[PDB]
């Protein structure tokens, strides 16, 4: 068991998969000369829209990933924390003295609301999320199988994705003519940000396609990715071996922040939870949400001496590469604590959750602080229990997340 390079040809196409951190080297150190996201990312295009990611050409891509990169750097994360809080105490505060709860159900909607609030603004988070719920629910359902295909097929789902889509776009109109309106005054959000923006050589700001495609696509990824490794923290966390073993230091950490910083949850606190951290990471490597990250060749490289000829298209599983024994030790094990030695590894591409290199997640640390606040408030509020067998991936969505009923047991504290 190390093949760490194999090739099929399905549909008359060549696929190639690389595991682990030698075979991902050609996969994650070049750039888009080399690599490219166009053709097997095709899929996406009409979820968030036209000319927007994957449906632009490089030049307006790159500037779009400035955007999204700006709209969650360190600097706007500080100020969208505070509502992130927010959201999960009002959210949390409204469960019993005790009961049950499907975790996966509860932390998607967790996360969609609170993507709505920063993403999107206070105008739609307050008077419109159901609407956007609804329109956001019906795109995604215009995502199957045979989309990754054929996007622009003329089935019915097609229809309906393409139908909502234009009905969000017509949503952000009026709120982005509004802000136009009063420039002034100054907004808390992502949709800001995409308002500010603007492509060089051109006193051209985007349109509310883009503006509203951008956000589709930032919506997208927290419910694809974060509400996923969020149900999955908690599930393996609380299971009784895992529970009993490392709990106890996560239990621990909470209460010696507390005393540094007080009950108040901010960005400082959650930056100094390690061991909570390790809990999201280790998640995070036994159950990735994306199964795999692709690239089209388009200059053909070899790996040992196996060659992979342009029009090839490339393959990395994070879940497989992360997997193999010779990088994790008890690979098939939860262990948060092997970060502690794992972070000070010298060796590149060995954890792939984010990705790396020129692509890598944009949002991780968006995703962190989302994950761990939800944690937080659920740690110092509740203890919590798993209700049965650990779930197994569920592999049905263009997502791996845990199968229902993914059910814990609650009671306050
Ligand atoms: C724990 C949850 C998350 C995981 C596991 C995750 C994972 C990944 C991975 C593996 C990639 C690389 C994709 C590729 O190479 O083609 C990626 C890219 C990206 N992620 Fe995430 N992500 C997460 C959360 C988020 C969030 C919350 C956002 C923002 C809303 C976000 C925004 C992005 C963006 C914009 C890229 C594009 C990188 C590029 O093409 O340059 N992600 N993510
Ligand atoms: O990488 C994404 C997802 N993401 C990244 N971070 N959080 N979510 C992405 C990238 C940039 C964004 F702005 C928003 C996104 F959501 C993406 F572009 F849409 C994306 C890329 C690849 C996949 C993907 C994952 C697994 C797949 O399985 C292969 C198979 F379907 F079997 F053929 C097929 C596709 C999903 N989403």
């Amino acid at each position: 068991k190390y093949g760490d390079i194999f090739t099929m040809k399905v549909f008359g196409q060549r696929l190639t998969f690389l595991v682990g951190p030698d075979a991902h080297v050609p996969f994650f150190s070049q750039g888009d000369a080399e690599l490219s996201q166009d053709e097997p990312y095709q899929f996406s295009v009409p979820i968030f829209g036209p000319n927007v990611v994957y449906g632009a050409d490089l030049a307006h891509r790159n500037q779009q990933l400035k955007f999204i990169a700006a709209s969650l750097s360190t600097k706007a994360l500080q100020s969208y924390v505070p509502l992130i809080v927010k959201e999960a105490e009002d959210f949390f505060a409204k469960w019993d003295k005790s009961g049950t709860v499907d975790i996966r159900d509860a932390l998607a909607e967790l996360i969609i609301l609170t993507a709505s609030r920063c993403l999107m603004g206070k105008e739609i988070r307050e008077n419109l999320f159901t609407e956007v719920a609804k329109l956001y629910q019906t795109l995604d359902e215009g995502l199957l199988p045979i989309s990754v295909f054929f996007p622009y097929l003329p089935i019915p789902a097609h229809k309906r994705r393409d139908e909502a889509r234009l009905a969000m776009v017509r949503m952000f109109k009026k709120i982005i003519d509004e802000r136009r309106a009063n420039p002034e005054v100054k907004h808390n959000d992502c949709l800001q940000v995409f308002m500010d923006a603007r492509y060089r050589g051109e006193e051209q700001a985007l349109n509310d396609e883009e503006i509203t495609g951008l956000m589709i696509a930032l919506l997208f990824a927290g419910q694809h990715t974060s509400s996923v490794t969020g149900s999955w923290t908690g599930l393996l966390l609380f299971e009784a071996n895992n529970k009993k073993k490392f709990l106890p230091g996560v239990l621990e950490e909470q209460e010696e922040i507390r005393k540094e910083f007080g009950d108040e949850l901010t960005m400082e606190a959650l930056n100094k939870m390690d061991k909570l951290h390790r809990c999201v990471k280790e998640a995070l490597r036994m159950y990735p949400p994306l199964l795999f990250v692709m690239r089209k060749v388009i200059k053909p490289f070899s790996y040992k001496d196996y060659y992979v000829p342009e029009g090839d298209t490339v393959f990395v599983s994070p879940a497989l590469s992360m997997r193999v024994e010779e990088v994790f030790p008890n690979a098939d094990q939860y262990n948060p604590e092997r970060f502690v030695e794992e972070d000070k590894q010298a060796q590149k591409y060995r954890f792939v959750g984010f990705g790396a290199g020129r692509h890598g997640c944009m949002g991780e640390n968006f995703a962190y602080l989302q994950i761990k606040t939800i944690w937080s408030v659920l740690l110092r509020n509740f203890d919590i229990e798993l209700v049965g067998e650990l779930p197994k991936p569920d592999y049905t969505a263009m997502v791996v997340g845990p199968a229902h009923p993914c059910l814990l047991r609650y009671t306050r504290k």
